[PDB]
Protein backbone atom coordinates (compact mmCIF):
# COMPACT_ATOMS: atom_id res chain seq x y z
CA UNK A 1 0.00 0.00 0.00
CA UNK A 2 2.25 2.77 -1.30
CA UNK A 3 0.91 6.12 -2.52
CA UNK A 4 4.29 7.18 -3.93
CA UNK A 5 5.35 5.88 -7.34
CA UNK A 6 8.86 4.58 -7.90
CA UNK A 7 11.52 6.52 -9.76
CA UNK A 8 10.99 4.21 -12.75
CA UNK A 9 7.33 5.22 -13.08
CA UNK A 10 8.31 8.88 -13.22
CA UNK A 11 10.81 8.09 -15.96
CA UNK A 12 8.14 6.42 -18.08
CA UNK A 13 5.95 9.53 -18.01
CA UNK A 14 8.99 11.73 -18.68
CA UNK A 15 10.00 9.79 -21.80
CA UNK A 16 6.47 9.83 -23.25
CA UNK A 17 5.92 13.50 -22.44
CA UNK A 18 9.27 14.57 -23.87
CA UNK A 19 8.70 12.85 -27.22
CA UNK A 20 5.16 14.07 -27.33
CA UNK A 21 6.13 17.73 -26.94
CA UNK A 22 8.63 17.69 -29.81
CA UNK A 23 6.57 15.35 -32.01
CA UNK A 24 3.25 17.18 -31.67
CA UNK A 25 4.86 20.46 -32.66
CA UNK A 26 6.22 19.01 -35.88
CA UNK A 27 4.64 16.10 -37.76
CA UNK A 28 2.23 13.61 -36.22
CA UNK A 29 2.42 13.19 -32.38
CA UNK A 30 3.22 9.48 -32.73
CA UNK A 31 5.99 9.97 -35.32
CA UNK A 32 9.42 11.61 -35.37
CA UNK A 33 11.15 13.23 -38.34
CA UNK A 34 14.90 13.62 -38.84
CA UNK A 35 14.91 17.06 -37.21
CA UNK A 36 13.14 15.84 -34.07
CA UNK A 37 15.32 12.75 -33.88
CA UNK A 38 18.52 14.78 -34.07
CA UNK A 39 17.18 17.46 -31.73
CA UNK A 40 16.01 15.03 -29.04
CA UNK A 41 19.32 13.16 -28.94
CA UNK A 42 21.50 16.26 -29.21
CA UNK A 43 19.89 18.18 -26.34
CA UNK A 44 19.40 15.16 -24.10
CA UNK A 45 22.58 13.34 -25.06
CA UNK A 46 24.99 16.04 -26.25
CA UNK A 47 27.94 14.34 -24.50
CA UNK A 48 27.21 10.84 -25.84
CA UNK A 49 26.55 12.10 -29.37
CA UNK A 50 29.60 14.37 -29.60
CA UNK A 51 31.07 12.08 -32.25
CA UNK A 52 27.69 11.93 -33.99
CA UNK A 53 27.57 15.71 -34.28
CA UNK A 54 30.81 15.73 -36.25
CA UNK A 55 29.36 13.37 -38.87
CA UNK A 56 25.95 14.65 -39.97
CA UNK A 57 25.62 11.90 -42.57
CA UNK A 58 26.23 9.20 -39.99
CA UNK A 59 23.32 10.50 -37.93
CA UNK A 60 20.82 10.60 -40.82
CA UNK A 61 21.95 7.13 -41.88
CA UNK A 62 20.67 5.45 -38.72
CA UNK A 63 17.35 7.30 -38.78
CA UNK A 64 16.67 6.31 -42.38
CA UNK A 65 17.79 2.72 -41.74
CA UNK A 66 15.39 2.37 -38.81
CA UNK A 67 12.57 3.63 -41.03
CA UNK A 68 11.23 0.49 -42.71
CA UNK A 69 8.47 2.42 -44.46
CA UNK A 70 10.99 4.79 -46.07
CA UNK A 71 8.40 7.41 -45.14
CA UNK A 72 11.04 9.63 -43.49
CA UNK A 73 9.40 9.06 -40.11
CA UNK A 74 9.57 6.48 -37.33
CA UNK A 75 6.71 4.82 -35.49
CA UNK A 76 6.65 4.69 -31.70
CA UNK A 77 7.71 1.05 -31.85
CA UNK A 78 10.34 1.89 -34.48
CA UNK A 79 11.76 4.68 -32.32
CA UNK A 80 12.55 2.44 -29.33
CA UNK A 81 14.15 -0.05 -31.74
CA UNK A 82 16.59 2.64 -32.81
CA UNK A 83 17.87 3.12 -29.27
CA UNK A 84 18.42 -0.63 -28.89
CA UNK A 85 20.24 -0.76 -32.23
CA UNK A 86 22.56 2.05 -31.17
CA UNK A 87 23.52 0.30 -27.93
CA UNK A 88 24.19 -3.05 -29.61
CA UNK A 89 23.68 -4.39 -33.13
CA UNK A 90 22.55 -7.75 -31.75
CA UNK A 91 23.39 -10.21 -34.53
CA UNK A 92 20.96 -13.07 -35.16
CA UNK A 93 21.80 -16.19 -33.15
CA UNK A 94 20.49 -19.76 -33.34
CA UNK A 95 20.46 -22.63 -30.86
CA UNK A 96 19.83 -26.36 -31.27
CA UNK A 97 17.39 -26.39 -28.35
CA UNK A 98 17.04 -26.86 -24.59
CA UNK A 99 18.10 -30.06 -22.85
CA UNK A 100 19.04 -31.37 -19.41
CA UNK A 101 18.87 -34.29 -16.92
CA UNK A 102 15.10 -33.90 -16.66
CA UNK A 103 15.28 -34.73 -12.94
CA UNK A 104 14.84 -38.41 -13.80
CA UNK A 105 11.21 -39.52 -13.25
CA UNK A 106 8.72 -40.48 -10.55
CA UNK A 107 8.59 -44.13 -9.31
CA UNK A 108 6.15 -46.64 -10.78
CA UNK A 109 3.32 -48.39 -8.95
CA UNK A 110 3.84 -51.96 -7.74
CA UNK A 111 0.12 -52.69 -7.96
CA UNK A 112 0.59 -55.60 -5.57
CA UNK A 113 -2.11 -57.43 -3.62
CA UNK A 114 -2.52 -58.71 -0.02
CA UNK B 1 30.78 22.81 -22.04
CA UNK B 2 28.20 20.08 -21.45
CA UNK B 3 28.64 20.60 -17.71
CA UNK B 4 26.05 18.05 -16.56
CA UNK B 5 23.95 15.49 -18.44
CA UNK B 6 20.19 15.96 -18.72
CA UNK B 7 17.55 13.81 -16.99
CA UNK B 8 17.01 11.87 -20.17
CA UNK B 9 20.63 10.70 -20.12
CA UNK B 10 20.35 9.70 -16.47
CA UNK B 11 17.13 7.83 -17.18
CA UNK B 12 18.80 5.81 -19.94
CA UNK B 13 21.51 4.57 -17.57
CA UNK B 14 18.91 3.89 -14.89
CA UNK B 15 16.75 1.72 -17.16
CA UNK B 16 19.73 -0.31 -18.38
CA UNK B 17 21.20 -0.71 -14.89
CA UNK B 18 17.87 -1.72 -13.35
CA UNK B 19 17.20 -4.46 -15.90
CA UNK B 20 20.77 -5.59 -15.72
CA UNK B 21 20.69 -6.11 -11.95
CA UNK B 22 17.58 -8.32 -12.01
CA UNK B 23 18.50 -10.08 -15.26
CA UNK B 24 22.09 -10.94 -14.32
CA UNK B 25 20.96 -12.51 -11.07
CA UNK B 26 18.56 -14.85 -12.84
CA UNK B 27 19.00 -16.07 -16.41
CA UNK B 28 21.18 -14.37 -19.01
CA UNK B 29 21.90 -10.60 -18.45
CA UNK B 30 20.32 -9.70 -21.79
CA UNK B 31 17.13 -11.74 -21.22
CA UNK B 32 14.21 -11.61 -18.80
CA UNK B 33 12.12 -14.53 -17.54
CA UNK B 34 8.52 -14.39 -16.32
CA UNK B 35 9.62 -13.86 -12.71
CA UNK B 36 11.85 -10.90 -13.57
CA UNK B 37 9.23 -9.41 -15.86
CA UNK B 38 6.55 -9.56 -13.17
CA UNK B 39 8.95 -8.41 -10.45
CA UNK B 40 10.25 -5.39 -12.39
CA UNK B 41 6.78 -4.12 -13.26
CA UNK B 42 5.27 -4.87 -9.85
CA UNK B 43 7.90 -3.04 -7.79
CA UNK B 44 8.34 -0.14 -10.21
CA UNK B 45 4.72 0.09 -11.31
CA UNK B 46 2.66 -1.36 -8.45
CA UNK B 47 -0.04 1.32 -8.87
CA UNK B 48 -0.36 0.96 -12.65
CA UNK B 49 -0.38 -2.85 -12.48
CA UNK B 50 -2.87 -3.14 -9.60
CA UNK B 51 -5.40 -4.67 -11.99
CA UNK B 52 -2.67 -6.91 -13.43
CA UNK B 53 -1.88 -8.30 -9.98
CA UNK B 54 -5.44 -9.53 -9.59
CA UNK B 55 -5.21 -11.58 -12.79
CA UNK B 56 -2.00 -13.63 -12.74
CA UNK B 57 -2.90 -15.34 -16.03
CA UNK B 58 -3.36 -12.01 -17.77
CA UNK B 59 0.19 -11.02 -16.81
CA UNK B 60 1.83 -14.24 -18.07
CA UNK B 61 -0.19 -13.95 -21.27
CA UNK B 62 1.49 -10.67 -22.26
CA UNK B 63 4.98 -12.01 -21.57
CA UNK B 64 4.47 -15.23 -23.55
CA UNK B 65 2.87 -13.37 -26.46
CA UNK B 66 5.84 -11.00 -26.74
CA UNK B 67 8.19 -14.00 -26.81
CA UNK B 68 8.39 -14.92 -30.49
CA UNK B 69 10.95 -17.64 -29.81
CA UNK B 70 8.63 -19.36 -27.32
CA UNK B 71 11.84 -19.74 -25.32
CA UNK B 72 10.20 -18.33 -22.17
CA UNK B 73 12.49 -15.30 -22.35
CA UNK B 74 12.54 -11.92 -24.05
CA UNK B 75 15.44 -10.26 -25.83
CA UNK B 76 16.39 -6.66 -25.13
CA UNK B 77 14.59 -5.59 -28.30
CA UNK B 78 11.58 -7.78 -27.43
CA UNK B 79 11.40 -6.28 -23.94
CA UNK B 80 11.08 -2.66 -25.11
CA UNK B 81 8.38 -3.53 -27.65
CA UNK B 82 6.42 -5.23 -24.85
CA UNK B 83 6.03 -1.86 -23.15
CA UNK B 84 4.88 -0.25 -26.38
CA UNK B 85 2.29 -2.98 -26.84
CA UNK B 86 0.97 -2.37 -23.32
CA UNK B 87 0.57 1.36 -23.94
CA UNK B 88 -1.34 0.87 -27.18
CA UNK B 89 -2.50 -2.43 -28.68
CA UNK B 90 -5.00 -0.90 -31.13
CA UNK B 91 -7.78 -2.38 -29.00
CA UNK B 92 -11.27 -2.02 -30.47
CA UNK B 93 -13.56 0.51 -28.79
CA UNK B 94 -16.33 -0.84 -26.56
CA UNK B 95 -19.92 -0.47 -27.74
CA UNK B 96 -23.32 -1.38 -26.31
CA UNK B 97 -24.89 -4.39 -28.03
CA UNK B 98 -26.72 -7.69 -27.54
CA UNK B 99 -23.54 -9.67 -28.28
CA UNK B 100 -22.31 -12.16 -25.68
CA UNK B 101 -20.68 -15.57 -25.05
CA UNK B 102 -22.09 -18.78 -26.54
CA UNK B 103 -22.79 -22.00 -24.66
CA UNK B 104 -24.79 -25.23 -24.80
CA UNK B 105 -26.55 -26.20 -28.04
CA UNK B 106 -29.57 -24.70 -29.80
CA UNK B 107 -32.88 -26.66 -30.02
CA UNK B 108 -32.93 -29.54 -32.50
CA UNK B 109 -36.23 -28.33 -33.93
CA UNK B 110 -34.73 -24.89 -34.58
CA UNK B 111 -32.51 -24.34 -37.61
CA UNK B 112 -29.60 -21.99 -38.28
CA UNK B 113 -31.21 -20.86 -41.53
CA UNK B 114 -28.02 -19.11 -42.78
CA1 LIG C 1 6.43 14.41 -34.58
CA1 LIG D 1 8.30 4.37 -40.71
CA1 LIG E 1 17.79 -12.25 -16.77
CA1 LIG F 1 12.46 -14.72 -27.14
Amino acid sequence: MTSKMSQLERNIETIINTFHQYSVKLGHPDTLNQGEFKELVRKDLQNFLKKENKNEKVIEHIFEDLDTNADKQLSFEEFIMLMARLTWASHEKMHEGDEGPGHHHKPGLGEGTP
